[PDB]
Order: C-alpha cells, then sequence, then structure tokens
C-alpha cells in the first residue's frame, strides 16, 4: 500500500470546529491513514498545541499543516506571516507546512526563503491553488525550476482538482511538473447545475484516471483525501476511501 | 436520470428517409427518450409541419432541429438561410435549432445575429463540426466568449467525436468550452482499417471517458445519441442505449 | 483478435543475447503471437540468418527487424547504413525494418528514399525515440507529412511510452500522427522513487487507456509488447499478456 493522508476539511468545517481537530486523529489511525492534514482555518479556537502534538505522536501519524497563506505578496516580498505560520505549524507537531504561491515576482529571493525555512524544522509544500497567480502551470513551472536550482527543502503539492478553476489540464500539469511533486491532493471536480465548479468524491473512473496521473510523480508519493467525507460511520467510510487511494499504482 | 435525446441519423440515413422521421417518434418515447433531434438532411421532401409538431407533442417529447447550415459565410456575413431555417424548425415544433459556426470573421455582427434570433422562439445551438473553420477549439472559444458578452440566447452543442476530425482533444475542448455547453452529442470515433474516421457505438471504456467529460459541463445537461443504432429490435436496442446515457454522470 | 508482436528485448537483453533470439520463436508461437520483433542490438555475434529465417517460417510468425539506425545524418544526408540494414532485415526474414528518424534536414530527398525503398518487399517504419531529434511530435509530423506528399509507403511505429522522455503527451501525438501509424509499441512508463522514468508492464487502467489511443490508429494495427516480461514460466506469462493486448479494440 502507498501512504495516504486525510485533510480534516474533508469532514466538513462546521463538524470539525465543533468536535476539534485532535478528536479526528485516532479515527485516521484506526482507518489506516499515515498522515493527517491540519487546517489553520479550522481551529475554533486558539489551540492547545501541546495536546495536539501529543495526539499526533500517540497515533504515529505524519502531519501536514495547511495554511491559506500566499508565499509572495503583490509587492514582491515574501509574506511576513511565513515565519509566524511555520512556528504555529511546528508547535502543532507538523513535519510540513503547505501554502499557496501568491504572486511570483520576476526576481524572487529564494535565498531569503531558504534562510527563513532553515530557522524551523518543516519542509515546505507549495500547492497549485485556484487563482491565476498560484494556479497556472507556467508560473508554477518557473517557481519549481528555480527552487530546485538553489536546492530548497521544498516540494510541490499537486492538487488534481484545483487546475480546473484555471482551465488548466491536469495531464499537462503532471507531464510538466511531475518531477517536483512530493504530495498529491486528490479531489474530483464537477460543474454543478448552475455552472459552478464543486469538489466531490471520486467515481471509479476518476480513480483510474488518478492512477495514470500518479505515473508522472515519484513512485509512492503521499496522496491526500481532500474531498467530502460524509456518512453515519466515518471510520468505515474513511477506511474504504483510504484503501481505494492506497491501492492506486502499478 | 438525465435527459436523453436521439439524433435520428443514428438509425441510418437511407432507412430514416424511407420510413420518415416521424415514424421513429413512438420508438423514442417508448424507449425512454426526452427529446428527438430531427435532421434537416433526412427529410425526403418538405414535411407537413403541423402533423410533425402534433406527433412530437403527442409523444411528450421535446425537439431539437439540426441543420448542416454554417452560421457565418466566407465573406463575413451571416448565412441568409438562418431565419428560413429558424422558421422551419419552429414550425416543426423544435425548441432549439442546431447549426455549425462557418468562418467566424474578425468583427462578427453579433448584434445582427441577436436581432435575427429575437424574431423567433428558439434557442440557437452551435455545434463543433468536422471542419477547420467550425471544428477547432480556439475559434469556438472566441465565438462563445463574444456571444456571452453580447448576452445572446445561444449555447454550445459539444460533439464528443467531431474534435477527432480536426485532431483536437475533446478533454482540452471540454476544459476550455465546458461552461458554454447546453447539449452534448455522444459518439465514439475510430479510425477504420482503411484509415477513415467513423462514428461507432461506445465501448465500456468510451462510456467511462464520457462520464469524465461530462464533469466539465453543467450537471444534468441533455445528451444525445448520434452513433449507429442498427439491429433487429430497435426498441430494445434504443432502450438500452438510452438507459446507459440517462444514468451517466450519476 | 488483433495481431500481437513481442519485442524480444521484453525478455531481458542479457538473457536474450545469451540464448539467441531464434530460441524464443517457439515460445511466441505457442503463446499466441503473430509477430516477432528482432533487435539488432541483441545479436551477440553475427547472426545465422538462414537458421533464423527458417525458425521464423517454421513457427508461422511474421517478423519486424528493429535497428537503432538514425535515418537522417547530421549533414542532411540519408544514412549510408540504410541499404546494408535493409538487406540484413531481409536476410533475417523481416517484413518491416524499424529505425529512428535522426536529424530531419530542411529539404530531405524523399524521392531518392522512395526509389530505394521500392526495390524491397519489406516496409520501412520510423519509430518515435527518446531523443529531441527523433522523439518530438512536431518534427515527426513534418517528416510524415513530407513522406505522404511524396507518396512513400513507409509508416510510423507509435511507441506509447517514449513520448514521456521528451515530455510530449501521447494523446496529442496520437491525434496528430495517428493516420500514419502502422505498428504500435506498448509499454507503461512511471517515475520511480528516485524520480527516474522507467518502462513497466501495464495496469488494467493502462490497458483501458491504450484501447482509447488505438482508436486513433487504423483498426487492427499490429501492437507489440515492449515492456518487461519476467517470470518462472515465460509461456503462461507471455500467453496472458498477449491475450490482454489482442483483445484491445471496440466490441
Ligand atoms: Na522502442
Amino acid at each position: 500500500l502507498h501512504p495516504v493522508s486525510i485533510s480534516l476539511s474533508s469532514y466538513g468545517a462546521d463538524l470539525v470546529r465543533s468536535r476539534g481537530q485532535a478528536s479526528f486523529l485516532p479515527l485516521l489511525a484506526m482507518a489506516g491513514a499515515q498522515r493527517v492534514e491540519l487546517r489553520e482555518e479550522l481551529f475554533a479556537g486558539p489551540p492547545d498545541t501541546e495536546a495536539l502534538t501529543a495526539a499526533i505522536q500517540l497515533q504515529g501519524l505524519e502531519c501536514v499543516f495547511s495554511s491559506p497563506l500566499e508565499l509572495w505578496r503583490e509587492d514582491g516580498q515574501l509574506n511576513p506571516e511565513l515565519e509566524p505560520t511555520l512556528r504555529r505549524a511546528e508547535a502543532c507537531g507538523a513535519g510540513w507546512l503547505k501554502v499557496s504561491l501568491g504572486l511570483l515576482p520576476e526576481q524572487p529571493d529564494l535565498a531569503a526563503l531558504g534562510r527563513r525555512l532553515a530557522r524551523h524544522g518543516l519542509q515546505l509544500l507549495v500547492e497549485n491553488d485556484q487563482t491565476p497567480q498560484g494556479g497556472r502551470i507556467e508560473v508554477l513551472e518557473r517557481f519549481f525550476r528555480l527552487a530546485e536550482r538553489q536546492q530548497l527543502d521544498l516540494a510541490m503539492t499537486f492538487d488534481i482538482g484545483n487546475w480546473r478553476w484555471q482551465e488548466q489540464a491536469a495531464d499537462e500539469a503532471a507531464l510538466r511538473l511531475g518531477r517536483y511533486v512530493g504530495y498529491v491532493h486528490c479531489k474530483a471536480v464537477i460543474r454543478n447545475r448552475d455552472g459552478k465548479l464543486v469538489a466531490v468524491p471520486p467515481s471509479a473512473a476518476d480513480l483510474q484516471y488518478w492512477q495514470r496521473l500518479l505515473q508522472h510523480f515519484p513512485e509512492g508519493v503521499a496522496r491526500a483525501i481532500e474531498y467530502p467525507l460524509q456518512g453515519d460511520d466515518l471510520l468505515s467510510l474513511s477506511r474504504r476511501h483510504i484503501a481505494a487511494l492506497a491501492r492506486l499504482g502499478q
């Protein structure tokens, strides 16, 4: 089996806020997950980070801290909230911080980025988002090429569904960006009756298609569920969805 | 279940012209179809539009009228056959007229198009065809963008197979044009042993692919059979093909 | 069933070189293949061309001879090794000679190529390779378009996996080049844990995708296993793999 993560936003923001994120960690371990993705927008709440760290450690889970933070500001400077967010993430027991790109300047100071990352013990993940600045193949390809040149402790999170918001083809993205991918965010996307894009659980067809996309990324890369998980028995549901994802490969 | 149409060309041009298109209406209704797509080229002489409209209504079907007319002439003017075809379609009972684009000029008179459409009671549908002028993604994107800006009462018919004639990817077309799609033409396409592209009935794999394409169009969009339906028992065959398409998507 | 070929490189180059390519023909015929693809690079010494041809004919197999030869030299001239390679292919009983493109010049002498090829019963196939000069859609499309204008009876070997090495989409390749394809090389490609591209046997999803790619090529085109075939029982392994390829197409 390949390593599987669950983004707790999958369970619904209201439910997660009400029950607290730490309460989902035993559920994830019991369902067979290897990693949890925490969500900054989902603490009620100023968290007991100590209690949260102890919970992750007890379950033997890896932990990704996901933030809506955009790395680069309109003005061309690294987001001053980067270090405060890294501290937050580390305090919660995360091994990775996941962010969006923001607006990549013509001249990014990746040396500066490195120095800030070096003050903390987290690998940085940068995810394609739904915006023009952070969600399009061309600028992301530029960022990852450069980042690799200066050898940053950073990797791409390839979000399968987000490309849809920028009318970018996931297959083309995978072909061009797949060598940089360290984490896959899985969701299916449909256009609803009013023409609006909405994230949904995968069909059997989507899953087979995702297996083909995964051929473009290093074998065994961690894959995350970030789509609705709703049902009366969340443990059994999560287990069945983890198994389906873990099984994707050659 | 999603609404399903059958294009009567599916039954074979010679057979349909022989028996007449009206004779297939009870078949379509009994087989579970919600619309009939009449084909201008399959009328053996001008129809009694009153008997036709009455037969369609008796069967509780809606009706798309399909013409091979190209909307824009080589010289950049609208095809003068547009309003005569709109009048014939409307008289036969259709809710939509389906046409091809023709050669979109540098400065298309979309206001004049709107004025002509406003004189009739049908929605205009423009389908991708098999030609360079009417069958390539870039020009169709330009057309539908400009039509939406003019707020015209028109939508795309997305023909899954026709892209093959222009060596365009349906997946790419669906990404770029999906927001505009109000009707889907379903057909599988193979290159035969002689080298010629031909429309064929879908395999299981084809249906799964089409399910993924439909994610790009508003959920529950009407879908039409436009591939060969040939056999000893057209009711049974039609019923099965309709059922497979009615439940595609969910 | 559609005709299936096995490229003998599938069995592992060292194993094949040591046993000789002729020793695999009974296996191919018993497992249900229609065609063997011989590999010039898998002859450990000069071939016994008469015994090879006799072994192919005994088994009732057809034969494609694969050469790493590049058709067009850097200086724009046709590779002078083409004639001896065509004769070698014929000596080994081949109905097709498969080569790489090389560097396509601005004004290739396709007329001369056609006159050369017309002296031979076999057909020339040009395969997409893993190089910029021979593995990119645009130049290959230019080659086949020029060949079609000159009315040459040559065709393409569409290698499904090779496109990955040049970061080219196989679906786009199949759309733009499909009309030219007379032979298909099947392999799946993944990035390994180290990030290196490697050719591998297909998953069920791969096979389903390949069925869709085949829609772009003339129906019934011969398709070849060109991916690892390893096991204690090559006969049953080969038979299962040939079967899965032979049934790919429309119902
Ligand atoms: Na090859």
